[PDB]
Parts: structure tokens; sequence; C-alpha cells
């Protein structure tokens, strides 16, 4: 399949090259997997997921996203036009409230749900999650990354927006889940990616194109945009058959564009996702 004109960073995670507005995907898009943004909240009723996505966990008095983040993630995974992985089902955990602050025993709890609950769910494909928020190093919220990468979900991180090594960032650090860093349309390191030898790879996060609230779209910026480019290729992945939650994140890195950045710093990957579909 082929959708022309879009985003930059679905061509760009199609492509070995940049400079082209066209997502090249194989039609079985992500169907019959399940991906978990844990974030904001997801404003399901966005005809972009036409049916795909529900709320199942709030820790807040609504599971409603009033802050937009969530929605925006959550569309670059599995919105219909801005979406990697276009027919999977999303599944909307709200573990920061609507100005984008959890505290971290919260988003904790978040995570030990996704664990269990993909046990209420039929993910036959592969079960993805996308976290797209972090702060200060903390064990914990590390182990909690751990148990559920370990749970058997694929666990996707951002690294980052400080410009600083990711080691110090939580869950970020953590070994064992797949860290996020961010680039940009002239495959430049975003200005403010997070680095150090803890990322496993980076996606498009420079004007990011994606769902808002309101039903509406905006372009946005953050490793917290590219973090849902690699759920979502996960998600494609899996369910195709080429890889699975344990094996997806050395899968990616395997399959990677390799050496193309700027700006890598010394001792950081220089991998850039890709879904290996047209070469
Ligand atoms: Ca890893």
């Amino acid at each position: 399949a082929a959708q022309t004109n879009a985003p930059w960073g679905l061509a760009r995670i199609s492509s070995t090259s940049p400079g082209t507005s066209t997502y090249y995907y194989d039609e079985s898009a992500g169907q019959g997997s399940c991906v978990y943004v844990i974030d904001t909240g997801i404003e399901a009723s966005h005809p972009e997921f036409e049916g795909r996505a529900q709320m199942v966990k709030t820790y807040y008095y609504s599971s409603r996203d009033g802050n937009g983040h969530g929605t925006h993630c959550a569309g670059t995974v599995g919105s219909r036009t801005y979406g990697v992985a276009k027919k999977t089902q999303l599944f909307g955990v709200k573990v920061l409230d609507d100005n984008g602050s959890g505290q971290y025993s919260t988003i904790i709890a978040g995570m030990d749900f996704v664990a269990s609950d993909k046990n209420n769910r039929n993910c036959p494909k592969g079960v993805v999650a996308s976290l797209s928020l972090g702060g200060g190093y903390s064990s914990s919220v590390n182990s909690a990354a751990a148990r559920l990468q370990s749970s058997g979900v694929m666990v996707a991180v951002a690294a980052g927006n400080n410009n600083a090594d990711a080691r110090n960032y939580s869950p970020a650090s953590e070994p064992s889940v797949c860290t996020v860093g961010a680039s940009d349309r002239y495959d430049r390191r975003s200005s403010f990616s997070n680095y150090g030898s803890v990322l496993d790879i980076f996606g498009p996060g420079t004007d990011i194109l994606s769902t808002w609230i309101g039903g509406s779209t905006r372009s946005i910026s953050g490793t917290s945009m590219a973090t849902p480019h690699v759920a979502g290729l996960a998600a494609y992945l899996m369910t195709l058959g080429k890889t699975t939650a344990a094996s997806a994140c050395r899968y990616i890195a395997d399959t990677a564009n390799k050496g193309d950045l700027s700006n890598i710093p010394f001792g950081t990957v220089n991998l850039l996702a890709y879904n290996n579909y047209q070469a």
C-alpha cells in the first residue's frame, strides 16, 4: 500500500532516503495487534480512529484527554491518516493529568496495569506499549518498565527532551526496553533529543503532524512524537510475523537505516527506524 503526501515521518520510516512524502507499507497495517498509549488519555471519538481506540483506565477523576498529548501520540501509532499501524487496536491509559503531569507512583500503577490488562484483550499478533513521558532517574519507575517488558509487551519509551545523556532519565535509562530519540526531516538529531549509549533507535520527532482533541490536528515536536513511530512500527512488524514483542527492539535496530543522522554524538547509535517495505 501507498499513502501519497503523507506526514514526513511516516515517509521517512518507509524510506532509505529523506525528502519524500509517500508512506509505503504492507496493507495488513497492524491488524490483530494492540498498542497501549500510556499518557493523557485518547479522544477515542476522533473519527481518525475509526472505532479502534478505547480508554480502558484512568487514575484521575475522567478518562478524557483534556491535554492533547496522548491523542497526538496515539494518532501517530494508529490513526487512519497519520498513523503507522493504521489497523491496530489502541488502548488508553490516562497516567497524566490534563496539564501533562503525573506522579511517579501513578505512572508505575499504569504500567503494571498493562502487564495485567493485556490478558483482557484480544491481541493475537502482539502487544506494545508506547510511553511518551518521563522525569529523573528512578529505580522504581525503571523496574516497572522492565516488568512490563518482561510480561511480553514491546515497551517503547521517549529518550527525553533536554539535550542531555538520557542514562539520568526515567523510564529511558531502563536497559531492557526500547529508548527512542528523535530526528528531523533533514536527518538531523532534533535539537532537544536526549542522546547517550541507553538509546536503541531514533524516530521522526521534529514537526510531526498528528491528531489533537476536538477533532482536530497539529503538528508538535519531541522524543514523545518519535516514540509512537517505533511503537506503531513494532505493531506493524508483529503483525506480519517478522518479530515478537521480546525481539522487536533488536529486530528494528538490525533493520534500521544505519549512518545516516547528523550529530550522533560519539557513543550514541546512529540508527533510524525503517520498515524495509520498498527496498
Ligand atoms: Ca533494548
